[PDB]
């Protein structure tokens, strides 16, 4: 049997291109002791993938040249030589951009396909949803009546974070690019407001939408948006950093917030987080998220594209403002 | 009797100069009800004064044009018509750049001259010292064995912060300008190390002095020094922002906070006003026991204010700058 794989072929300059990955056919091996064999079903396409491709020290090591490209996914266990897993289990884990995963199930967890559609375990019930959940609630610590601003608000992380914030009794303001995204946030997801930074001045938008200042800023994008938001934070504000998408494909230098001293003036906190640090708390987080979904208090959208072979092109859609909801690749 | 006063005459562009202040002579009044009359003895000269002169939004309102220049000071109560104070009391307060303070003693507290020299109530037992104390301990939360890096480490705030860190069992590394300041930090104040950023590469210095990374960064300077320190922070590091050299006129590596799941947080000492007594009390015992050293640079004469003030932005002071009135 054949395992098709996308390997990292060369480190990209700027946007990844058609020579960035190599499409290779490898013979399917057998799991050794302490390993599992998984048939990959759905793969998570995430902006963080851009960082994983860069040769740069990070919270996880870069993908090696010639290595199968890193990807979170959901799949079915076909063979297990590991006491934690059995054949027929569905699992979430770093399955890789390939047909089959063989290896140690490090950081893998079982998911129940009877309780939600499989791709949803890559979104609201996956790492994007748990990022929103733990980043907002544990680091942002929003309180009833506070004003919460969310960047990349139409994205998988931000769209969930804003809905959670609404449920906690917050005033919720999204920042997103384009009229359709902003409409969707307000009319479908129940955001109190949405600022279209591409068609409207952000500062003016913030003035209108956040009259009492910004108590929590959930940042997925960084850059100029972060810097502008910093001018409007309230006393004892919390800024949670989950990513910086506006920096991923940028040529050769991160852009730093010139207004960072607002943290001094407002005696505010800026803090980074990574969802894997919360692994031990996933069961309670997933359980609560599942009930919010079941009760219709929270909504999740997945954009499902078919075919492993489409990976390089489909990946670009992530940086086009194109994808509508959490991008998932059906293998 | 005459009260000599320095008023703010015009907001300076860059450093303060000859026309910045007006030296005026005012007849000394008497205090009205709810007021006190204080003979000013020592005044605090602080880099924050530059911000107070600027017309720009901050945590404290700017000094008005024509207003007596703002200054913290220590002085003796000569007459009181306020139930909280008596003649003979020594006080710390916003006494202003003048011979005498007359007014409501808002934010004033009594200081005990038996416990420390008077000028020290403007340094280790004053706002600079309490900044170090609360910023480090409440925001930085250093723990035994952690590596604490201090910027502006030879300054009044930083020099105290580093010593407190040493007392908490930390490895303490200072960043300061010039060989003498750095020697002083290590040999006199007991810092474990000191990096002379003016004479040596900061990154290389940090690599040498902080082999296990940086757990707490006490930042008084900001700018490139902050940006470079960010490349070396440890997992769950705390960065406490107390000031910046640019502040009275961004970090490209800020995502290190994400990679290291670290925290960057601002503070202002006046937020801790209610806890000053406890803080002062502990600081006083450290000083008395010789566990902590405080250096004051005392210059004499109210009339020298404008020139003496430049010694602060010229970076020529050695230790907390105090003007004896």
């Amino acid at each position: 049997q054949i395992n098709r794989q996308y390997q990292l072929a060369q480190r990209p300059s700027g946007l990844p291109g058609r020579d960035t990955f190599s499409f290779v056919e490898t013979p399917l091996g057998e799991p050794a002791e302490g390993q599992i064999l998984v048939k990959n079903e759905y793969l998570s396409l995430d902006p963080a993938m851009r960082g994983w491709m860069n040769d740069a020290r990070s919270y996880i090591p870069p993908v090696g040249i010639g290595e199968v490209m890193r990807a979170l996914g959901v799949g079915k266990v076909l063979v297990s030589k590991h006491p934690g897993f059995q054949a027929g289990d569905y699992v979430n884990g770093a399955l890789g951009v390939q047909d089959y995963f063989i290896g140690e199930p490090k950081g893998f967890y079982k998911v129940d396909p009877s309780r939600a559609p499989l791709p949803r375990y890559l979104s609201a019930l996956g790492m994007t949803g748990m990022t929103a959940y733990f980043a907002l609630l544990d680091v942002g610590q929003p309180k009833n009546g506070e004003t919460v601003v969310i960047s990349g608000a139409a994205g998988a992380v931000g769209s969930v974070a804003g809905q959670i914030a609404r449920l906690k009794g917050c005033r919720v303001v999204g920042i997103a690019g384009g009229a359709e995204k902003c409409r969707f946030l307000v009319e479908e997801l129940g955001f109190d407001g949405a600022i279209d930074y591409k068609n409207e001045d952000l500062a003016a938008g913030l003035k209108r939408e956040c009259p009492k200042g910004i108590d929590v800023f959930f940042d997925n994008v960084g850059g100029e948006i972060l810097d502008t938001v910093l001018t409007r934070i309230a006393f004892k504000a919390r800024i949670v950093l989950c990513g910086a998408i506006s920096q991923y494909n940028n040529k050769e230098a991160v852009r730093g917030p010139a207004n960072y001293l607002s943290l001094l003036v407002n005696r505010a906190r800026m803090e980074g987080m990574v969802v894997m640090d919360y692994a031990q708390r996933f069961p309670e987080g997933l359980k609560e998220m599942a009930t919010w979904l079941a009760e219709g208090k929270l909504q999740s959208r997945e954009d499902i594209v078919e075919g492993l072979e489409t990976f390089p092109e489909t990946l670009l859609k992530l940086f086009s403002g194109e994808n509508f909801g959490k991008l998932v690749l059906k293998v």
